[PDB]
RNA sequence: GGGAGACUUGAGUGCAGAAGAGGAGAGUGGAAUUCCAUGUGUAGCGGUGAAAUGCGUAGAUAUAUGGAGGAACACCAGUGGC
């Protein structure tokens, strides 16, 4: 009901950006996404949409009561820095930022190339 | 070319060293994917040139802790080696 420290996950792909604010233990608190802000198609991938999604999610998280957050950037999307700055501006104290883009150690075979 | 010898340079052995993803067998490690279980959580997620099919309120995606199992071995890595 009331929290002080939490985590903000920024999953930004080539299509859409999702921002998920949880407690420091990962229990979800609030989340938003360019798709949930009405953006569609290519617009969802734009840095601006990442900014807006971060903004809305920060509002709800702070409304729940939350000051400091640590950010995890995932995916090769473009809106990462826009989302980070949106969090700061909306008020949350970005304590730390880490890149968690999964990197298979070879592992599973990726899908084929396009247009072949 | 044949026959009887001689020789050590080719060829091989001995002796002393060097490198290596060479092969075969038995084990074994971590990342990641998927699935399964359980929390949180809510309306999207995913995808394209643009869309739709599809998955999702029977609670999805995300997210956290685990579990299962399979395949391939990131960085090293290099007209590098064998």
């Amino acid at each position: 009901k009331n929290i002080e420290s939490g985590v903000a996950h920024i999953h930004s792909t080539f299509n859409n950006t999702i921002v998920m604010i949880t407690d420091t233990h990962g229990n979800a608190l609030a989340w938003s996404s360019a798709g949930s802000l009405g953006f569609k198609g290519s617009k969802k991938s734009t840095p601006f949409a990442a900014q807006m999604a971060a903004e809305a999610a920060t509002k709800v998280a702070m409304e729940h009561g939350l000051k400091t957050v640590d950010v995890t950037v995932k995916g090769p999307g473009s809106g990462r820095e826009a989302a980070i700055r949106s969090l700061q501006a909306t008020g949350l104290e970005v304590t730390a930022i880490r890149d968690v883009t999964p990197v298979p150690h070879n592992g599973c075979r990726p899908p084929k190339r396009r247009r072949v």
